[PDB]
């Protein structure tokens, strides 16, 4: 219920597994949420336009007493197969979401602010050892994807990440003018974005089924995230600490399973848990420790967002956020599939 929690669910219409538990991620990152209600999306088809589609479920989160359906969304972004869900990650749902938003804010007000919250950088390198070569490459990223097989935490995650691979033997460094040589490789952070997308490697390849398998081991990630060890710059001036915003959960071994997602939104630490319809309030221990693994029930996705960031990221949102243009043609929409039915 709404008035049990303040917030409503999302209506269950198919196996879209992971999307309503994104869904609400990305609609209780506010200052997303006010950015796409102000999309120019004036001349659009109600049908074939992904912008106005996160719009309306975005508006119908915020304003409905009742649960939200998504069937226009699902329709707009062409989803709409029995393997689609199924076959992606939850990392490639909300790039097609947050690309389609970030295009129809080119030219606005509101341009930038998809990589304003969730662009960071980061290095490539590669250093030869015998003779002295190295390739330096900046990269943008979205997303992080953190191995967990055998890694306690994510501490130990993002220690993966960053360790030196090293070059020898068969699969050797071309390094040009050089010839194949000899070579270390890894990466480094150069900037941690706003708002920090981590996705757990639980459904990994296994060679011998030729099919993914999820891994159920436990795996420990804290309220409180200090991640400046892994930058190649500190600022003291805006050290990395991040705070837990989204715990995206999943039970059960395959797609079927059951999506719930755990979220914090308003940053305090007063936690509720999203079950499609279903918004209940529950523990920070239901949403964090529980989530572990070690049981079928564990996170596959989390979401943190930098302390000093967090107001800006969790600003407040009113009615009054919501262009009136707009306002009217959603009510619209609701007016004419009243006289239908
Ligand atoms: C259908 C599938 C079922 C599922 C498997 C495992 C955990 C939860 C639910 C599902 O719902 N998924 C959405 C979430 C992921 O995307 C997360 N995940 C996992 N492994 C990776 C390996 C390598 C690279 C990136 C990931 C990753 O993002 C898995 C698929």
């Amino acid at each position: 219920s709404k008035k049990h929690t303040g917030y409503v669910g999302l209506k269950n219409q198919g196996a879209t597994c992971y999307m309503n538990s994104l869904l609400q991620t990305l609609f209780f990152t506010n200052q997303l949420r006010k950015a796409v209600y102000m999309m120019p999306t004036e001349g659009d088809d109600s049908s074939k336009s992904v912008p106005l589609a996160l719009q309306r479920v975005f508006y119908e989160l915020q304003h409905s007493d009742k649960p939200v359906g998504t069937k226009k969304l699902t329709k707009s972004f062409g989803w709409e197969t029995l393997d689609s869900f199924m076959q992606h990650d939850v990392q490639e749902l909300c790039r097609v979401l947050l690309d389609n938003v970030e295009n129809k804010m080119k030219g606005t007000c509101v341009e930038g602010t998809i990589p304003k919250l969730f662009r960071g950088k980061m290095v490539s390198y590669i250093q030869c050892k015998e003779v002295d070569y190295r390739s330096d490459r900046r990269e943008d990223y979205y997303d992080i994807q953190l191995s967990i097989k055998g890694k306690k935490n994510i501490f130990e995650s993002f220690v993966d990440y960053v360790a030196v691979e090293q070059l020898d033997g068969d699969n050797k460094y071309d390094a040009g003018e050089h010839g194949l040589q000899e070579a270390e490789k890894g990466v480094k952070f150069l900037t941690l974005p706003p708002v920090l997308h981590l996705q757990l490697m639980r459904f990994m390849y296994d060679p011998q089924t030729d099919q993914n398998i999820k891994i159920n081991d436990r795996f420990e990630f804290p309220e409180q995230l200090p991640l400046d060890e892994f930058l190649q710059k500190t600022d003291p001036k805006d050290p990395a600490n991040y705070i837990l915003h989204a715990v995206l959960v999943h039970s059960g071994d395959n797609h079927g399973g059951h999506y719930v997602v755990y979220l914090n939104p308003k940053g305090d630490g007063k936690w509720c848990k999203f079950d499609d319809d279903v918004v209940s309030r529950c523990t920070k221990e239901e949403a964090i420790e529980h989530n572990y693994g070690g049981h079928c029930t564990n996170a596959y996705m989390l979401v943190y967002i930098r302390e000093s960031k967090l107001s800006e990221v969790l600003q407040a949102v009113t009615d009054h956020d919501i262009p009136q243009q707009l306002v009217e043609r959603l009510q619209e929409e609701k007016r004419i599939e009243a006289q239908k039915r």
